[PDB]
């Protein structure tokens, strides 16, 4: 049920032998020693990676190096699309902007932090959850020079529960990180965007990396004299498998939840952000898919747009079944009158005028919010006219020195990435005209960007005229059109031109928008961190984990499937038949490696294969994981690698509120398919040599 | 494999059927000498089953087998088929036009007997053998002088099976007076529409209950307001113990048409020819209606149901093309016919191996052909609207070459004008739909061998399928309602001879009747060779675990309550719930409303007795019974004869259990009888029909 701090280990440890965990608490996590949390790492910002060998092989997902594996390809040598296997430590590729960080200590400083805000004066004061506030009484502990005495070491604090507790991090971090091995796309995106947060899942989604040190093994940036690094922790791999019930743990981190939500926050979640998002893009989408499906050429131009747009639209359907279904706006309700039963009962009322303060305020940002939204599903991410050029103040006044041609050159820059080779002006106004008609229905007239305004009062309500009408007297609405004012610019042209006062207006009201919403999110954290202080207060540090802030957490539970619908189960485990009953030739998310079909033909599965002789791919468990917890070490009981989280399903998307324990499953690509892919796909026999494999 | 079994058969059949739990009596199931369960099955309105569950002739079917009596009911003021209906008396029970139960009195073996009628050969090659007008004969021959006269409500019918190596007669007993009693509204009685047809997990209510009404002494006669309900011979008690997973569980019915007894090359052809053609040409048509009907929603109103129909047997033919691929159809064929060819040689009886020679080389011959004929009739007679617009009649041509015979044609052709150009027909969209069919035809089949008129794609408009199809409404007298007036007020039969329509619909009914009669020759080897071919599988494999093919007749089938993985990491159980109804509940999509009185006795859990030990709602089950097309709303039984269910479909991976039957994937689905009585009682309100039944703990 929930994703606990490292501090945390020692009250879940019972509970964790309990359900079946072996290994000792402190080769787990050990706060002033060596444990299996010094193998996890934060893999480029976003995701979670493992150290798999004394030489510092990284294990992380396909879709987390997927940017070094296609900045890496060539039409030459296209490793996106077959893979990548480099057979000697010196053909590992470079990767610029890339990072691992490692948690090499972790401090609770809460009442260092609590002291030093008592010296605020403003009680109102935001410092308490400022990350400049907060380095700065970071560095005041580590001392002055901490980094320079330290190398590659580096001190953050951040504030957990609503700011009632601070954990100080000391970092070390290696940006010297190379890309070792890739499956092809053909199986490390198996199901591509269609299997998104689907489960039964068959997708081989890992990546392999190394992480690359100075002579001493401390973090240094690319040079051709780095060595590997000696990890003073790395994973075993396990062949043993899983079964049904099995324990398995997660480290990894996870981004965000909202645990300590309102049912008011629920209410608002459903009925503003997640109503919105699924309307508009929903009416993007049917637009989109129209004209994919009529013309090929658009297919190929629109697909990753159309692909992009989906992502969160299919999480907010998920998300709002839950709310739906799962009753997440009466147990945040029913966890807040208790609170508040408990504060009466108390003397303290505190509680109740926090929930209160909440309350009011999500009343009070409703038609903001609702504005917000609209414009930004609407028109912001929905027209892409609505991101077209717009001259700046620099090039206005330079418009109107011969910099008359400099202004040209950057305005015809930015038109060329406007109007790019997968820019359909056609496909845009169809869309515009969707969008617009939904938005002009659902913002008054005295809400609306000032352009907008014309379609009442200057084209009779007429959508279609205001859109075609854009695109004809515009500068930017052709090729033509803007070479014709490039010959011929004026300031007066750009001024009055019907695309630049669209974007303009539109972006201005965004702007405005989010301006008047952002002070009413002050109120609300104040209140929770009062809120948070009573709900711990009441029922403890032991059932309610902290919300997620990109911050090592752990996680346990079980190998195992469950129920989506009536009369239906969907088990623990998929295996390589899945694979072939979902090949289509004519389908590119669904084509199949052949040399991996051949695998599977020949039952070449060597020590690989499950004791049924079928090859598995993926399982599924009961650990409560979010984004961030891609490429996140799955364990055994005794600690040993089993496979990397890589999603998680739609049912349980509704888990960052409230943890769906029927619903809700991480979805793991098996490690022992992750070595027949290695091995029989890359046929990388180095790679499996470094690992320490145990029986 | 898992057979549909002729009564006859039950004996032989019997220890197997005990040891997998039946326990009644054999002759309590079916004896042919006296009562036995056989007697309270009925062959309900030509294509259905149904079943006599009291002792006053009420009967259970299918909602959509009884869907057509609830329609033609049915008003603005009194919607039943929306709404229900339920006849809080005898008296208000509502006769039906055109309908009929027909009951099994008798059936006799006359093999030997029709054996030596045939003897009496002319030609050897004769097809009288699977004649029916010839077996009438046989069994008017039989029965005796003017016996329907003799024996009213009684008729005679001599079937053949196993391809003319067995034949029985029937003794068949008609009732026409057959009354709508009680039906559960749409959204119960076809809840999941055409979305959930052929799929399992199912979610739907599919029943209907009518009564068979009789003379004072219970002999069939036609609609009376002086008939009385039916006293039947026998009638099936309800159970209420539910099932549970591996239960014994059988069916009754009339399984129509199967084909066990393809050779591989015939599996080959429905594959490569039937259903790959259907498959393309439905895909293509579909696609475009689509398209139309998302952009338009009075063009989805006016082809939803074409668009539905055109859907079903696309899917029938997608499920049997997987078996094809996936379940080794055309491998089992093969072995089937191998084994008899080896076993044949060593008898010294080459004539088997001969028959399948026969059969292989006629699908070879007629490939050509059959394509052509596929392609045609899936990509235009089926596929275009316009195909079926009118064609003068000759008697129409000759009124109009000086009479008021004149008007009297031109009134004939309007009014089939009319039915073409009706409030659901789209030119607009049929000549998109033609666009793209006619693309695809002219793709696949060569100039020499087109209907006459589609040569003018070539010859006169330079391969433009848009502007063959754009000058034949611009040109035709039934392009649009003001052309056919302009026709109406001065017409010649002159212009209807040039029009391109008629010239177009004209020659693509010609090609397509010309390539049914050169087709049709090939059938009479094929059948002659099956007789021998089926012969010689009896002679050597008995007719013991191969059952006859399905021809409309009484047949039983046993298995169990059974769910099934349809993929990997998949399981779908062998019981639905009302838990399932629910989470299906769409108010913005009328093929998942919920009505409101079944969505409160969920709330409430008031289910009764009806609930299973957990306090669950059963709605539905599944089972590995072998049915097929016919066997709708057909007796679901206990291991003690008991009625537990109705069957109502099968999901979409067993439909080539019509070929060959596929245990870990086919199943019956069943609507649970449990349901069925929670909606008499809690939904309509009628306990009456509760009170008539024999309801058994
Ligand atoms: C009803 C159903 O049956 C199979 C899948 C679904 C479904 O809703 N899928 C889905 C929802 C949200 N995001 C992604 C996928
Ligand atoms: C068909 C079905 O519907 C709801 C649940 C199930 C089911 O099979 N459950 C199950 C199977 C295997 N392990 C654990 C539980
Ligand atoms: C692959 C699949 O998953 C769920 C359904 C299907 C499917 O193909 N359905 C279907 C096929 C043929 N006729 C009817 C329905
Ligand atoms: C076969 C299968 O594939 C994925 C899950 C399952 C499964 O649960 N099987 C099962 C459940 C209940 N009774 C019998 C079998
Ligand atoms: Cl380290
Ligand atoms: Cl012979
Ligand atoms: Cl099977």
């Amino acid at each position: 049920e929930g994703m606990w701090l490292m501090q945390q280990l020692g009250r879940k440890y019972a509970q964790m032998k309990e359900r079946g965990l072996k290994m000792k608490e402190y080769d787990l996590y050990n706060p002033n020693g060596t444990s299996l949390k010094d193998a996890v790492v934060l893999f480029d910002g976003g995701c979670t990676g493992e150290v798999v060998s004394d030489r510092g092989l990284v294990l992380t997902n396909h879709h987390c190096g997927y940017d070094m594996i296609q900045a890496h390809s060539t039409l030459e040598h296209n490793y996106l699309e077959n893979g990548f296997w480099a057979m000697r430590e010196a053909d590992e590729l470079p990767n610029k902007d890339i990072s691992v960080v490692f948690i090499d200590k972790i401090e609770d400083v809460t009442d260092y932090v609590k002291k030093e805000l008592k010296a605020i004066k403003d009680p109102n004061s935001m410092d308490y959850l400022s990350p400049k506030y907060l380095q700065k009484l970071a560095d005041k502990k580590a001392g002055k020079n901490f980094s320079a005495k330290n190398p590659g070491l580096s001190v953050e604090i951040k504030a957990f529960y609503g700011g009632n507790l601070y954990l100080m991090f000391t970092k070390k971090t290696y940006t010297d990180v190379r890309l070792v091995g890739a499956p092809p796309s053909s199986i490390g995106k198996f199901g591509a965007d269609t299997d998104n947060w689907i489960w039964p899942r068959h997708t081989g989604d890992f990546s392999i990396f190394r992480i690359y040190a100075d002579k001493n093994g401390n973090p240094a940036p690319y040079s051709e004299d780095n060595v590997p690094l000696k990890p003073k922790r790395f994973f075993n791999i396990s062949l043993g498998g899983v079964q049904e019930n099995d324990y398995a743990m997660i480290m990894g981190f996870p981004g965000t939840t909202h645990r300590y939500f309102t049912a008011s926050e629920v209410d608002e979640w459903k009925s503003i952000d997640n109503d919105i998002r699924i309307r508009m893009r929903d009416i993007r989408q049917g637009v989109m898919l129209r004209e994919m499906l009529a013309d090929p050429q658009i297919k190929i131009m629109y697909s990753a747009k159309y692909a992009a747009s989906q992502n969160a639209y299919k999480r907010a359907i998920g998300a709002n079944w839950a709310i739906k279904t799962r009753g997440l706006r009466q147990n945040k309700q029913a966890m807040q009158d208790r609170l508040i039963a408990w504060g009466a009962k108390q003397g303290t009322p505190r509680y109740e005028e926090a929930v209160h303060e909440i309350d009011a305020t999500v009343a009070k940002r409703a038609d903001l919010r609702r504005r917000y939204w609209m414009i930004e599903e609407g028109i912001i991410r929905g027209i892409e006219f609505a991101r077209s050029p717009i001259p700046t103040e620099d090039e206005t006044k330079a418009l109107q020195a011969s910099a008359r041609k400099e202004a040209i050159d950057k305005i015809r820059t930015r038109y060329s990435k406007f109007a790019n080779k997968d820019y359909s002006a056609e496909v845009d106004k169809k869309v515009a005209v969707a969008m617009l008609t939904e938005y002009l229905k659902e913002i008054p007239y005295e809400n609306l960007p000032l352009h907008l305004r014309l379609v009442k009062d200057r084209f009779a309500g007429d959508v279609q005229a205001y859109v075609d009408d854009i695109f004809a007297r515009s500068v930017f609405g052709s090729e033509a059109q803007f070479d014709a004012f490039a010959a011929v610019p004026s300031v007066e042209k750009l001024a009055e031109d019907p695309m630049v006062l669209f974007a303009s207006s539109v972006f201005d009201e965004y702007r405005k928008l989010y301006n008047e919403l952002r002070p009413y999110d002050d109120p609300i954290l104040r209140a929770q961190r009062t809120y948070i202080a009573g709900l711990l207060e009441m029922d403890g540090d032991q059932d309610q984990f902290p919300d997620a802030n990109l911050t090592l957490r752990f996680t346990y539970g079980q190998v195992k499937g469950y129920s989506p619908r009536d009369n239906v189960y969907y088990g623990h485990q998929t295996t390589l038949d899945g694979v072939m009953e979902k090949e289509d030739p004519d389908n590119w998310e669904f084509v199949v490696d052949p040399k991996l079909k051949a695998v599977y033909e020949r039952k070449d599965f060597g020590r690989y294969a499950d004791r049924s002789g079928r090859m598995p791919v993926a399982f599924c468990a009961t650990t409560h994981t979010t984004g961030g917890n891609s490429g996140s070490p799955v364990m055994n009981a005794n600690g040993e690698l089993i496979g990397l989280n890589f999603d998680r399903n739609w049912e349980g998307v509704g888990g960052d509120i409230q943890y769906l324990a029927d619903y809700q499953r991480s979805i793991i690509v098996d490690i022992r398919y992750v070595l027949l892919v290695i091995d029989k796909v890359g046929g990388c026999q180095r790679l499996l040599d470094e690992m320490n494999i145990v029986p």
